[PDB]
């Protein structure tokens, strides 16, 4: 069992999410201060895709390490690619759901709420390839970035799973009093999403499809569970932040978790130094490399294992 680590200092700070487009080149990364931004290559570097915000500005924005810059600037969270028509959706904790083109640039904001009750602080988001349905998760109702001790010490659950579908237009709410859902991801065969309930520690297991549908069951039990996604297996990889002390203020023993779709553990990778000892936010497989998004280093984290 050995480790390779590739570090990638990132411009701004806290890259904690990834995807990918149809060239597959490079990859994309959403940070602190607001952008998503594209990896060329080494010689190449980073350069600016996306702003969730209108109002994303360089002088007053980039490289900020201020939250209370977040309600102009954006915090984004998660970021998903439609591979067949090359556009990238985004959630943002300030600028809620958005889209944009190949182009990057400004997003376009797609919803604000569901069932009369605006977003507090969306999180996870996926494209389901086939269907072309966008899944997607908010934290709170009550709470956003800058409110996580709340979060913590009211122990919150009101987390809700929705979709939204291009075609229609329509944001349709799925579940709702998540115990805080960190991460969320579709089944390669569009059959069932899977959200993490962070405070819970458990995947659930929504069904899309089939006589079990429009239920949820819990599929397996994982300490602290955040950030989930598939790989080209249909796999799933989620981060397991285990508070050994019960509290983020304690020890932490991150793991990265594989699961596949009947709740079967494949796979335990503990992190290296420098996730060592901390909280992260991701992993997920591409090409072979396990790629470790954080909400406190100011690198990429890549593992080849
Ligand atoms: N970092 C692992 C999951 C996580 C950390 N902080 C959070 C806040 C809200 C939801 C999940 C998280």
């Amino acid at each position: 069992p050995i480790l390779k680590e590739i570090l990638i200092e990132a411009p701004s700070y806290a890259p904690n999410s990834f995807t990918f487009d149809s060239t597959n080149k490079g990859f994309y990364t959403s940070v602190q201060d607001g952008r998503v931004m594209k990896y060329e290559g080494p010689n190449s570097g980073f350069v600016d895709f996306a702003y969730a915000s209108p109002y994303w500005n360089k002088a007053f924005c980039e490289n900020s390490t201020d939250a209370e810059k977040r309600p102009l600037c954006g915090r984004t969270y998660d970021i998903s690619y439609n591979l067949q028509n090359n556009q990238m959706y985004i959630v943002d904790c300030y600028y809620h759901l958005s889209v944009v083109g190949s182009e990057g640039g400004h997003a376009t904001q797609l919803a604000t709420s569901v069932d009369g009750v605006p977003f507090k602080w969306l999180y996870a988001v996926t494209v389901d390839q086939r269907t072309g349905i966008v899944y997607f998760t908010d934290v709170s109702t009550l709470y956003d970035d800058r409110g996580v001790q709340q979060i913590m010490d009211t122990s919150d659950k009101t987390g809700r799973l929705m979709k939204y579908d291009p075609s229609t237009k329509e944001t349709t709410l799925l579940m709702k009093e998540l115990h805080v859902p960190g991460g969320a991801e579709v089944s390669a065969d569009s059959s069932f999403v899977l959200v993490a309930e962070f405070l819970s520690h458990q995947i659930v297991k929504y069904w899309l499809e089939g006589p079990k549908k429009g239920t949820a069951e819990v599929l397996v039990k994982i300490p602290n569970p955040g950030n989930i996604k598939r790989n080209a297996d249909g796999h799933f990889w989620v981060s397991s932040s285990e508070e050994l002390d019960g509290n983020m203020h304690g020890r932490v023993d991150p793991k990265g978790i594989k699961f596949d779709e009947f709740g079967n553990i494949l796979e335990v990778i503990p992190l290296p130094p420098p996730f060592a000892g901390e909280h992260f936010e991701q992993i997920q497989e591409h090409d072979g490399l396990l790629y470790i998004g954080t909400l406190f280093h100011g690198s990429v984290g890549i593992l080849v294992y």
